[PDB]
């Protein structure tokens, strides 16, 4: 009855659906079109392509497992990436908001290229906010689950474009200065150190978690009052370490907070951080990882502790360093999604190799220390 002008082979054209907010045309390519090409031919095509200037556009190719979506590389040929047929493509601006907590708290939105790795986009926020040294910084998100491989994108992680992420300065002991000159910054101080206490990022002995909340007692409370200061009176979980919230720490606590006298808010801050800067364990990362001991089948936990110049071994219950590592003698280092291996060459006999689903973020950490130490000898 009639022929279509308009036909051509499903095997010489690529028909894509191409998809604007809720506007979706369905478009006809030659497969060899480069994507920039693709773009012009979009602009001349859906008037709601003209939304800004031409450059702010790209092709977004959409999955329905969002981790797997991809921006398309504007000098490439549509066919490169395998498409076919009915397949879906956005045309997207290139930029997005991204939310990010700054260093006081509050929360800015930085316009951030979409396509590019986490590394890039902490370069972009710092660049907005005047931080020069990127180095000294991370993103995380705030919901173990938090970290981020900065070499991959938001994207592939599970990060969609809705959720705010935290710019956190690394640790450093070079940023820290115990003056009571300063009320500010010795409450700055005192929180840090007892937050990381309190969760458990800084592993403590039962003993001196009780000593740390004498203080803490003796800060939140004033000197000690045994009228007021009696058998139930703490909320335990506010001032021991989540796996070692025990009843029978009460009483050590309010001895260690009878021990204070009089001493005076600011001293007590004082006090507890010093306490805190003096364990080896201070500003240590640490990881929970398993054990292959000689005549036991049962892996043994172990908080395994990274620094700037040593790889340490603690004991998982006492919280006792049992073996120290000089970064400088790994000879070189390993890590799967189920393990982490280190090999001290010719310093030891085999070895050591260990469980863990956190290898990623050793190894990145082992890495970033090491290349400081580099980069201070030339």
């Amino acid at each position: 009855n009639n022929d279509n002008p308009l036909f051509k082979s499903a095997m010489v054209a690529l028909s894509l659906k191409i998809s604007i907010g809720n506007v979706v045309k369905t478009m006809q390519f030659e497969p060899s079109t480069m994507v920039y090409d693709a773009c012009r031919m979009i602009r001349e095509r859906i008037p709601e392509a003209l939304a800004g200037p031409p450059n702010d556009f790209g092709l977004f190719l959409s999955d329905d497992d969002p981790k797997k979506g991809i921006w398309l590389e504007a000098g490439k040929a549509l066919d490169y990436y395998m498409l076919r047929n009915g397949d879906t493509m956005e045309y997207r601006k290139k930029q997005r908001p991204l939310k990010i907590r700054m260093l006081d708290g509050t929360v800015k939105t930085i316009m951030v290229d979409d396509s590019k790795t986490v590394t890039d986009m902490l370069m972009t926020i710092c660049a907005r906010i005047g931080i020069t040294n990127h180095d000294e910084y991370s993103l995380v998100r705030e919901l173990e689950l938090n970290w981020l491989d900065h070499g991959r994108t938001l994207r592939e992680q599970g990060v969609e474009e809705h959720e705010t992420l935290l710019l956190r300065r690394k640790f450093f002991y070079s940023d820290q200065n115990v003056d009571s000159r300063d009320p500010v910054q010795l409450n700055l101080l005192y929180v840090q150190a007892r937050d990381d206490i309190l969760n458990g990022s800084h592993p403590v002995s039962f003993d001196k978690a009780c000593e740390f909340a004498g203080f803490q007692c003796q800060i939140q409370f004033g000197p000690h009052n045994e009228q007021k200061h009696k058998a139930g009176f703490l909320d335990l979980k506010d001032f021991l370490p989540k796996e070692e919230v025990k009843q029978k720490g009460e009483r050590k606590i309010f001895q260690a907070h009878k021990n204070c006298g009089q001493m005076s808010e600011i001293e007590a801050k004082v006090r507890y951080v010093k306490l805190a800067r003096s364990l080896k364990t201070y500003g240590v990362s640490f990881f929970l990882v398993k054990e292959k001991m000689k005549g036991k089948n049962k892996l043994v936990p172990r908080l395994l502790g990274i620094t700037k110049e040593c790889v340490m071994r603690v004991d998982e219950k006492t919280k006792e360093v049992i073996q120290e590592w000089s970064l400088t003698n790994i000879k070189r280092w390993a890590a799967s999604p189920k393990s982490f291996t280190l090999d001290f060459g010719d310093y030891q006999d085999g070895y050591y190799s260990v469980q863990t689903t956190e290898g990623e973020q050793i190894a990145q950490l082992i890495a970033g220390y090491i290349d400081i130490i580099l980069k201070k000898k030339k």
